[PDB]
This record gives C-alpha cells, structure tokens and sequence, in this order.
C-alpha cells in the first residue's frame, strides 16, 4: 500500500515535463503525432540543459506545494496568497485571459472571502476551465485519506474556478492521481473507482465521458478524431480531464504509432501532446498520473535535464513525501 518516494517524485517530475514539452504546441489547432515525435528527438541531442520553461502550470503547482508545506492540514489564504504573489512575480508564465482578474483582485484589499474573487467570474458563473486540474495533483500525494483529497482538490480548485465544473474537473485529476498512486491497479478497477467516486460527487458531464473511455479503451486503433471529438482538447476542465486519463490509460499498452523504444510515461507524454490544444495542460495532467503510476523509474535523465527547475522540482518531491509521511 505505501506511497514511494520514487512515485512522488515521478508524479511532479512527469507533471513538469508535460507541461514544458507540451507547451511547445499548445493551441497549434493542427498538430500531428509526427511532430511529437520529431521534437523529441531533437530534445534528446541538446547540448544544453535546462532548455524547456515552464508555464503557468507549473508556476501555480509549486504555490500549491509551497503552500501545502507551511500550512499542511490546508489554509486557502495561504494558498490564495501564493497563487496571487507568484502571478504578480512571473505574470507572462501564460496565465488564462480570466484567471488574472482572480489574481488582480486578491492582490487588492477589497477582498476578505478568497473564494469571492473566483465567485464573480463571467458574469458569477464562474470558470469552467481546467485550472484548477492542471495544478491539483500535489493534494493527492500531500493527503492519504480519499476524503482529504476530495474536499481539498475542490477548496483548492474554487480560489480560482467557481464553477461546479472547474471544481469538480480538479476533484476527478486529484482522484486519477490518487488512485493511480495506491498499488499498480489494473485498468478496469481503476476506472471502476473513478466512476464509483464521480457517480457520487455528480460533474454529471464528466461520469459520462469516464464511460465514453471504457467504450475507447474497449475498442483498438480508436483514431485521434474519435477522442478529439468525444473527449476534447480544450481549455474547459471537462474537455481536457477526461483526456489526460484516457492518455495515461491507453498508454498502459502499446500504441502502434510510438516506437515501443519509449517507456510508457514517455509515450503518454508522446501521445498527450499529439491530440492538440491544450497541449501543456492535457500532457501536465497525463504526465502526473503517469508518473504516480510509474514512478522515477520512467523518468528519465536526458528528458528531465531539459526542464526548466527540475532540481527545484525534485526538491520540492521530498518535501511531500515527508509531509505525505507525516500524515500516515
Ligand atoms: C495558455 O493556456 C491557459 O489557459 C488554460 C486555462 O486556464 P484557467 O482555466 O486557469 O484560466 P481561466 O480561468 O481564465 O479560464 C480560461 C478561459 O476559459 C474561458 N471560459 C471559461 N469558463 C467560461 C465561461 N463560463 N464563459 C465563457 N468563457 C469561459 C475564457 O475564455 C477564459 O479566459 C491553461 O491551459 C492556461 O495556462
Ligand atoms: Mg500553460
Ligand atoms: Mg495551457
């Protein structure tokens, strides 16, 4: 049953490197699993390291983790502190067109209730947007207990996205994460716990896109268009959560057009990146449930030495793991 360091530490170091190789795409509406392909290799031979930055996911996942460490049984003042001073540091990290007002607004001392600023977005009813997904995953290595994981994805989530589907986007990545972490559960008793959870949480929108994977994954040789259109690769929680899960669990098996050279938190990376669109936050999601499946093993030299603050990153991984330790 216990959570391993290895996974920890795999879990955010396949979270940075989602983000900084999908970056590299992101909103390209045409882009083609060859391109993927040939931008790794390229990755591969640089000489020098450290050459992929991050983005704004990253920027709010180490706020998220940063506040989980000085405050660990979770104040979202705190957090909603550090969401809004990192913004205010590093405002061209490629922060959503919405979200900055969030932030404008925390900066201010107009606000006593957190949670209001995130109230008032698009007319008050608030963002749907997968913001709240993309930064979540540290919860579920910080908090053993399911429950913890549950309330605090969704407290965590609601700084920013007030919309039930915003919020609940970022309960069912933390759960994909949660759930991939304990043991190597085999793919139907995964979805099995993810389906049982939503079901009860319902985010309707997204119980029913769980049950279009099982019918995916039932099939083979399921085309790019098909998972396009039925799951998305957009900026809204529920077209991009739903595909960062059907990435990593597709990928538990070979996909005939990634060379089986690639390890399996390579190729979901790989494959994240190939759908299009919201490139760096689909393959961020993807790459935490993969690498909480996986562990470091998967994580590999010349492709973490490629990022932007891996170092930082790795750092930051013990730091939850003594914190994930403390609550067992
Ligand atoms: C560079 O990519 C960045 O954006 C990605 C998402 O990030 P986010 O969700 O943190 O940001 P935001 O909360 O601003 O919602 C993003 C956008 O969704 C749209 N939208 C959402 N709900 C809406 C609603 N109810 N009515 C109308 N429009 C709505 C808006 O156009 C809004 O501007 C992430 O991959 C990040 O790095
Ligand atoms: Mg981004
Ligand atoms: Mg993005």
């Amino acid at each position: 049953p216990m959570v391993s360091l290895a996974q920890v530490r795999g879990a955010l170091c396949g979270a940075l490197l989602g983000d900084c190789m999908g970056a590299e795409f992101e909103g390209s509406d045409a882009v083609e699993l060859p391109d993927v392909l040939e931008f790794v290799r390229l990755l591969e031979k640089e000489k020098k390291a450290g050459t992929l930055f991050y983005t704004d996911d990253t920027a709010m996942t180490r706020a998220v983790i940063q506040s989980l460490i000085a405050k660990p049984d979770f104040d979202e003042v705190d957090m909603a502190k550090r969401f809004a001073e990192e913004y205010k540091k590093e405002p061209t990290r490629g922060y959503g067109a919405g979200v900055v007002q969030v932030f404008k607004k925390l900066l201010s001392p107009k606000y006593s209730d957190v949670f209001q600023p995130a109230r008032e977005q698009f007319d008050g009813k608030g963002s749907y947007g997968n913001g709240g997904a993309m930064r979540v995953a540290s919860i579920a290595l910080a908090y053993p207990n399911i429950q913890d994981v549950i309330k605090f994805a969704r407290r965590s989530a609601q700084l920013t996205h007030a919309s039930p589907l915003g919020y609940n986007g970022a309960i069912l990545q933390a759960l994909a994460v949660h759930f991939a972490l304990q043991g190597e559960l085999k793919r139907d008793t995964f979805l099995e716990q993810l389906i049982g959870e939503m079901e009860r949480i319902e985010k309707l929108p997204f119980c029913s896109r769980l049950k279009k994977i099982k019918e995916f994954l039932a099939s083979s040789n399921v085309p790019k268009a098909d998972i396009v259109d039925e799951l998305g690769h957009g900026i809204a929680a529920l077209e991009s959560v739903p595909t960062a899960i059907y990435s990593f669990l597709h990928c538990m098996e070979s996909d005939p057009d990634i060379p089986d050279l690639y390890n399996n938190l390579q190729r979901t990376i790989i494959y994240s990146i190939s759908l299009g669109g919201d490139t760096d936050t689909i393959a961020t999601m993807a790459g935490a449930i993969a690498g909480a499946y996986y562990g470091m093993d998967q994580v590999t030299p010349s492709w973490k030495r490629s990022c932007e603050a891996i170092v930082e990153t790795e750092e930051s991984a013990v730091k939850l793991y003594e914190l994930y330790c403390k609550q067992l």
